[PDB]
């Protein structure tokens, strides 16, 4: 339940993207690296390239 | 054609994952953030958590 994930660390959590974690450690959870892109974004797959403002981004299509 | 992507920067590239880029800027390309996980890995979607050794990882299922 490190600063970045508040979940149980025993493998059992089913948060599946409804958590508020920054960097969730649950295998059920596939949230995006940013608020401006879907989790599937091609330009961000090797690493997030956006500025963490939130809102909406100019670097991805 | 920055240090991290060698592609043409005009939108036209169709490398689609056959490039050697570290952080490819082409919208056709969906390579993984690491060598030990598929691009779809749940634990790495908000940010890569693995150690860049390459090989195979202990943090993801
Ligand atoms: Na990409
Ligand atoms: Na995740
Ligand atoms: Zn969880
Ligand atoms: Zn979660
Ligand atoms: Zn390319
Ligand atoms: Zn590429």
């Amino acid at each position: 339940m490190d600063p970045n994930c508040s979940c149980a660390t025993d493998g059992s959590c089913s948060c599946a993207g409804s958590c508020k974690c920054k960097q969730c450690k649950c295998t059920s959870c596939k949230k995006s690296c940013c608020s401006c892109c879907p989790v599937g974004c091609a330009k961000c797959s090797q690493g997030c390239i956006c500025k963490e403002a939130s809102d909406k981004c100019s670097c991805c299509a």
